[PDB]
């Protein structure tokens, strides 16, 4: 059962850009790596869009962008490049890859935000976010500082993250919990829902005796992460509701045809 936890923690080493490793060594947890340049406003934003580089949108913002909007094309292009990576690492896991590509993309499509949001937590500290694979940081009050319509789809994430942090869980924690929110035999439209809520069920036993020996002096961590496993359902839930809004009132912000096929139903 750990070797399948192993499996599991190799797929993400391997699919994954970033780790919470990585990370936490960036913004200086013990083990201080390097640099991170501070976007907190519009000068250092542009700054930024220039100096760490990007290229790919980065276009005005009188006729049709704004800082605001900018700033939610990029988190757009951040989630649908964290989806790819995310369904690299569900393809490297045997039992995912064996069950028929329908229910594949099924599953994808209704735990892939929730994923998301629990690996955000990795990037994240109380002031704010790495950026451009850690060369960059935003800071948290920036963020707040948009239109209020971007300005509060992403705060609400910052107090999951913060909260989730302190649970302290590792890269290997994160392998399984996050292979445990995508196979949930929970999700609409599932063809075979007793295969998949057999692969979690497996997931999750690998995952409780995981905690067993990592977190052996944690209490009540496993039930806990259950309990976070049902809060990033509420979120993702709201994060919908918001992203509905966008659409209905913020016509000029387009949005990415992926993330489009994802919210549809």
């Amino acid at each position: 059962l750990k070797a399948f936890s192993k499996h599991i923690y190799n797929a993400y080493l391997k699919n994954f850009n970033m780790t919470k490793k990585k990370a936490r060594s960036i913004l200086t947890g013990k083990a201080s790596h390097t640099a991170p340049f501070v976007i907190h406003d519009i000068e250092t934003l542009w700054q930024a869009e220039k100096g760490l580089v990007w290229k790919q949108l980065v276009n005005g913002l009188p006729p049709y962008k704004e800082i605001s909007v900018h700033v939610f094309y990029r988190c757009q292009c951040t989630t649908v490049e964290t989806v790819r990576e995310l369904t690299e690492f569900a393809k490297s896991i045997p039992s995912f890859s064996s069950l028929f590509l329908n229910d594949q993309v099924t599953l994808l499509k209704y735990g892939v935000h929730e994923a998301i949001f629990a690996m955000l937590a990795s990037i994240v500290n109380k002031d704010g976010l790495l950026v451009a694979n850690g060369s960059g940081f935003v800071t948290r009050e920036f963020l707040r500082s948009l239109r209020k319509p971007f300005s509060d789809i992403i705060e609400p994430k910052f107090e999951f993250a913060v909260k989730f942090n302190a649970l302290e869980l590792d890269d290997s924690d994160l392998a399984l919990f996050i292979a445990a929110i995508i196979l949930c035999g929970d999700r609409p439209g599932l063809m075979n829902v007793p295969r998949v809520e057999a692969i979690q069920d497996t997931i999750l036993r690998a995952l409780e005796f995981h905690l067993q020996a990592n977190h052996p002096d944690a209490q009540q961590l496993f039930p806990k992460l259950l309990q976070k496993m049902a809060d990033l359902r509420q979120l993702v839930t709201e994060h919908a509701q918001m992203m509905q809004r966008i659409k209905k009132t913020e016509t000029e912000t387009s949005l990415h045809p992926l993330l489009q096929e994802i919210y549809k139903d």
